[PDB]
């Protein structure tokens, strides 16, 4: 879709136009062709301002000043000849065509013929033709030499260091200028039209300035009459108009009632983008806008007098000086604003000593999360006594930290110049903030947030520890105060106390994607603290999965013997459960628990037939016996209990066992009825 | 708090404080104060503008022009007595003070010396006190007389009918002259200031214009002395200037010096104001920086040519005629503009057949609901085929509702005028559209969204089937053409059974809130549905137990035995909820089944000792027998299960009853078991 937006995207495409072939074309950049366009557009200057002084005052040129205009027009052939080897910066498909055919063409087809046409010799033409004055009138060609001027103020209009409504009132104003110039020529002109002896009827044949009298006007010297009538020229522009020049005859009247009446709308022009330059307000009174908009609320809020000269102090700070222009760069998105910050706050926030050797992207975080900041003098940031809510980079500047004893004793403790912090020893620690860091000069702090050095200090653990290390490897901060709080906060143990705590409890609680978003980024362990508990241990079982896809990642050991004597096959199927001891089985689970018999006999006694059932099919063998050596036939035999001896049987046990009183479960069962176990146990005693 | 809000506020108590005592203050606002505050004011304009005509042209009034200015005198000191008995509106409050001793005061700290001195007749006591050209400077003071035309002015910025930047350059236009008038008169005067043998040394006495010579200028007449000023003064003030009268003297030069220096600013004061009043532009070009933001996104989109012209007439519907302005409307919070709705929209919506007999809570709340709409001729809106997604009121204007059914043509079956709403048989009979509604003239629809006129309609149920049944019946309502539909809207399936369904569904999974409502707007004389249930039936037990009270809900009947036999409480014993089954009996608590000895007989087959203690400690009769003559002992007996026949016989059961055999439990255990039950049941079996 970048065929949609050509101008958007694909901006400077250069490597495969620039010698293509023809080794002639020159770009139109070049500095020895940027040296010749200053050389025609002063030659273009010149030409422009004389042709109307050609036409006007004289009937062909002197014999002086042929030389000159015929290097005038020379310096012109060669600028013909010159744009046939000059490239083609496009206006759809932005590339500069080097094509010497797409060169020749969009130029024969354009400004060609009127500066061809321009570089005769219009007065060797004019004196060789019989002295015909409607040839003369051919020199007004030489006028489309101003397309180089109109091209310099389009090369200055799309240059941003001038403002384009200030190019714009330059351009008028060398429109209003050279249009005095003209209209000079054109009124003398106009003069001498009519017959010397018809002079009487002129606007400077009939003129007595002073003492002098213009009379016979065509012998005064050129820089007299040029001067008369620039004035006239100029103080009708200016809308003065003395009328001690003014127009005598009738084609001076028409003429004068052409120029006024466009000197009225180029007036007005002028006076339209002058105004709507200045309506484009200006520093200070964009200054006194939000001022005036922020006394009122300090004096109907009633703030107090060292608060209000605080705000007007920081309002005047970002006026006037230092333009922190935060709120343009509101519009760029959040990708690119920090790549801004890492371009301009990496030199600092990595030379910080308390980031001796951190992660790359440890410190990607924090300068994305940061803010520019600026305090006058004798401003109080964090005083001590309170909580701290940011932690302060200084990037420059000269800040002072201060304590007091009993009676305001204000004793420099430090005087944090560039690139140190404060408030870092307390977002670390849970503490008030320890010293009053006043401002002693103009300071430009970067700003976290006391939440953002929270999340970012807890997510990155190995950082958070080496942060840690780099507080206590010091002076144990009696280059300070020597307030020392045990040795921080000591190494707490992220490695494994509370990340297998961590992990587990994202287990427990069924977050799969916190689970893998730990252990994927190493750190699965077998073991909890405080007890034998596992990842298995948790989710697997006893949550029963919650999500399906907490057994399969890492294939993690299964038959882990916890502090309570619990296997994750016993936790998954106490609680029942009916997929993991499913699914558990084939991973190679056991069913191993010390003293075993004697729970399956508690379990007949308790009378549990899911419980019991599930036991034996999970995998038990119902021979395992207690302190008394009774199998579970022998305790489901006591109290009656058919059907719980059946489930037991079915799965695998032997009859003929005896106990500590000598007893098999045969003649144990005997104390019930026929139908009572004995026929079962019989049928399945002599069944081999 | 509401002392800070003085004039922002009720401002409305002058009824208290018109007529307290002193009988004789007229109010500002009067009919008679505003025939004296006008022709006091085209007086004010006659003398303001004959003082400098009578200060400048003469050097005394003549005999004639003596009652004129006496009168004139007489009328203004009317008038300074006259704003004795006049109340003022306060400044800082908003109540017209009454009392005539702050009339008194207030005016006398005011322009009352000002108003006083330029009232004693200055003519009278320069003529007859040796005539002093400097008591005649004390004329001036009857240029205060001008506080009626700016008290004029500032009349007029509080009326809304005209613009306040119209009324700004008004009052510069009369700025602008009577500063030429002035000008011209102490223009004039500065020539009277010299001796007549030294006339030829002023601006007029110097003066020829034409053939006319200005000499002896003082006995030319007094217009035409006027208009030759008053040309200066003209020609001087629009900055024309044509020099054919200009300044001589030192004192000439020195008041022109003056003159063009306040008219430069007071041009520049006019021509700021000016533009200022087409900055704020006109609606012919809102419209079209408007419709040019409109030609891309038609072209950049690539829309049709009966669209992009659909769209256009939108917008010149919006502009240039019929100026909706609701987007000055939303900035107003949704109570005012629900009252706003509510005072427009209520006559046309009172009127439509569709609402015959609605309640005033129903159609207030879709008329909040409500949005204008126009549309010019030939439009269609709902075309045939088509989901209807809106509801539409006609206002004014005429629409057609077309359909056509095989060749393409369409036939005119009923014109829609204003009050005959359309769009309303195709959610109620819930089908498409069946009609191309076209536009015939420029209407004004009200357009109500398909989603809101389905949540209004069953909130309202009552209203719903007060619309859904009268809706043209008695003119056969499809009216429109034949429409063969059997049972298009008489009550297709939403009956007064329905809501039964939603309290049974909203307690099934327990709400509090939905039920309480639907009982609150209906009732609850336990209503049910196909099986015959309850909300007792689904809120206590079948959804398990939500809160205890939904049992008890202010009186309801237990033991309504549903289709299947089951009661409420026998829910609880099959679901368990043993506080549940507590709570239960403090009502009549009954648990008749037919079959609850076979119900019994099953259930110690099935094998439960929770269920059954559930169903033995709610009250079961534990000794009824099925077809067989067995009683619940029996089979647990005969199958030989300890722990349920237990609790079968310390719950109270005949030992000894037989059955259809005549086989006693007694001899059924001992057949069954060597167990025997004896300290069981034979211990009981002795006990009588
Ligand atoms: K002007
Ligand atoms: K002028």
């Amino acid at each position: 879709e970048t065929f949609r937006w050509l101008d958007s995207s694909e901006h400077r495409r250069i490597e495969t136009d620039g010698h293509n072939d023809y080794k002639y074309i020159i770009h139109p950049k070049n500095r020895w062709y940027k040296a010749w366009e200053m050389f025609i557009l002063v030659w273009a200057i010149y030409s422009s301002l004389f042709t109307p002084m050609e036409f006007g005052f004289f009937r062909g040129l002197p014999e002086r000043l042929f030389v000159l205009d015929i290097v005038g027009q020379i310096a012109f052939l060669v600028d013909i000849v010159l744009q046939f080897f000059v490239a083609y910066r496009d206006t759809q498909t932005y590339r500069t065509v080097y094509k010497p055919t797409r060169i020749a063409f969009r130029y024969l087809k354009s400004h060609f013929l009127m500066d061809f046409i321009g570089c005769f010799p219009w007065d060797l033409i004019y004196k060789a033709s019989g002295k015909h004055e409607l040839v003369r009138y051919l020199l007004w060609i030489r006028l489309f030499r101003v397309r180089k001027v109109v091209e310099f103020f389009q090369r200055l209009e799309k240059d941003t260091r001038i403002n384009y409504l200030f190019t714009r009132i330059l351009k008028l104003l060398f429109v209003e200028v050279y249009c005095t110039h003209t209209a000079a020529c054109i009124f003398y002109y106009l003069a001498t039209t009519l017959p010397p002896e018809n002079e009487g009827y002129t606007w400077i044949g009939s003129l007595k300035l002073g003492d002098y009298s213009y009379e016979n006007f065509r012998e005064i010297d050129l820089w007299k009459r040029y001067t008369t009538a620039l004035y006239f020229a100029i103080v009708t522009m200016a809308t003065v108009g003395y009328g001690d020049i003014h127009a005598v005859n009738l084609r001076e009247m028409i003429f004068v009632m052409i120029y006024v009446s466009f000197d009225m709308v180029l007036g007005a022009y002028l006076i339209g983008n002058i105004t709507a330059l200045i309506v484009k307000g200006s520093n200070t009174e964009r200054f006194r806008d939000k001022m005036n908009d922020l006394i009122s609320f300090m004096n109907r809020k009633k703030l107090g007098r060292d608060l209000r000269s605080q705000i007007t102090g920081h309002v005047r700070l970002q006026y006037d000086s230092h333009y922190t222009d935060t709120v343009m760069l509101q519009d760029i998105p959040a990708s690119i604003r920090a790549k801004i910050a890492q371009l301009l706050y990496l030199p600092y926030i990595k030379k910080v000593p308390l980031f001796k050797g951190c992660s790359t992207e440890f410190i990607n975080q924090i300068v994305i999360r940061l803010h520019e900041e600026y305090f006058l003098p004798g401003e109080v940031i964090t005083e001590q006594g309170n909580v701290v809510d940011h932690l302060y980079f200084v990037c420059e500047g000269l800040l002072e930290a201060l304590v007091t004893k009993t009676d305001g004793s204000e004793e420099s403790v430090t005087l944090l110049g560039p690139h140190t912090s404060f408030g870092d020893i307390s977002i670390i620690c849970n503490i008030s903030q320890p010293f009053t860091v006043r401002v002693c000069e103009l300071c430009h702090l970067l700003r976290l947030d006391k939440q953002s050095f929270s999340n970012i200090l807890e997510i990155y653990f190995h950082d958070g520890r080496t942060i840690l290390n780099n507080i206590m490897e010091e002076k144990e901060s009696n280059d300070r105060i020597k307030k020392l709080e045990s040795d921080i906060v000591i190494h707490i143990g992220k490695q494994e106390a509370e990340l297998a705590l961590k992990v587990n409890s994202a287990a427990f609680q069924g977050d799969f994607y916190q689970l893998k978003s730990l252990i994927r980024s190493g750190a699965d362990p077998n073991k909890t603290d405080y007890d034998g508990r596992s990842p298995l241990h948790l989710a697997a079982c006893r949550g029963y999965e919650d999500i399906t896809l907490f057994l399969i990642q890492e294939g993690v050991d299964v038959n882990l013997k916890d502090k309570f004597g619990h296997t994750p096959l016993f936790e998954a199927v106490k609680a029942g459960q009916e997929g993991v001891i499913g699914l558990l089985v084939k991973e190679g689970a056991s069913f191993n628990l010390e003293d075993s018999g004697n729970f399956l006999c508690t379990t007949v006694a308790k009378g549990d037939s899911d419980f019991l059932k599930r036991l034996l099919s999970s995998g038990m063998n119902p021979n395992s016996e207690d302190y008394d050596h009774r199998t579970p036939l022998h305790v489901a035999a006591s109290e009656g209990l058919f059907l719980m001896a059946k489930m037991l049987v079915e799965a695998g046990a032997s009859v003929i066992s005896k106990d500590r009183w000598g007893n098999s479960p045969l003649d144990e069962a005997r104390l019930c009825g026929n139908k009572k176990l004995i026929k079962l146990l019989e049928d399945v005693k002599n069944a081999q």
